[PDB]
């Protein structure tokens, strides 16, 4: 008696509670992110971030963009958030002259599209390709990333080599005059003879993050 109507109400409650849960999670993440962004712990610690988690969707798009330029470098922006000492990359868009108002109004639509599905994301970094020479930061890249870790902070620098298999680097520059300890050659990389000087010179002015990869519930399509 009322068995059929009970099933419908139970389905409806299940759906209504999912939406409410999604909204609660988004709101908790938003306030938790506004907390750290106002706190700015990365301004005091120079080895703060240690991990970089990249979504399979963001990697797909970045690698696709990287490949499309062939022998020529390519660049774009990355969407994500902070989670303690980890930089999470969830999505990315290619770049791209009056002004870069397009790069600013693209960014807003991505954040907004993600908000709908209850995803909290904002500009977390920039990516670019080194077709054939490896993952590291050129002298010009180190100047770029030092400025980014001043005006765009928190901001990560991703470098993809689409020619040579998973050849990606996630990096953070150290501040001007910061002398750190330890050794950082990590994984060996064969870079050309016409780049080794620029490499070796600047290879101490930044560090590598421990890259990890993930497939989200939404990134399964
Ligand atoms: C974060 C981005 C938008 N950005 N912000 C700021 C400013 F805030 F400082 C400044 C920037 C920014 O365009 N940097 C930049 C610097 C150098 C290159 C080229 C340059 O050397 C030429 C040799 C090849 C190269 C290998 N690695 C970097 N390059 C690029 C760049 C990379 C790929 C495609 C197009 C351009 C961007
Ligand atoms: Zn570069």
């Amino acid at each position: 008696s009322g068995s059929g109507m009970a099933q419908k109400t139970w389905e409806l409650a299940n759906n209504m509670q999912e939406a409410q849960s999604i909204d609660e999670i988004y709101k908790y993440d938003k306030k938790q992110q506004q907390e750290i962004l106002a706190a700015k712990p990365w301004t005091k610690d120079h080895h703060y971030f240690k991990y970089c988690k990249i979504s399979a969707l963001a990697l797909l798009k970045m690698v696709m963009h990287a490949r499309s330029g062939g022998n020529l470098e390519v660049m774009g922006l990355m969407l994500g958030k902070v989670d303690g000492e980890t930089m999470i990359i969830m999505d990315s868009f290619a770049l791209p002259v009056n002004a870069q108002a397009a790069a600013y109004e693209y960014m807003a639509a991505y954040i907004e599209n993600a908000k709908q599905v209850g995803r909290l994301e904002n500009a977390i970094g920039w990516y670019h390709s080194h077709p054939g020479y490896g993952c590291w930061l050129s002298g010009i890249d180190v100047s770029t990333q030092m400025l980014n870790q001043q005006f765009q902070e928190p901001f990560v620098a991703v470098v993809i080599d689409p020619t040579r298999k998973v050849n990606l680097g996630a990096f953070r520059t150290y501040p001007k005059g910061y002398k750190p300890p330890d050794e950082g050659p990590s994984e060996y990389q064969t870079i050309p003879l016409n780049k080794i000087e620029d490499f070796g010179v600047h290879c101490k002015q930044y560090y590598a993050l421990e890259v990890s990869y993930f497939k989200s519930s939404l990134d399964r399509k």
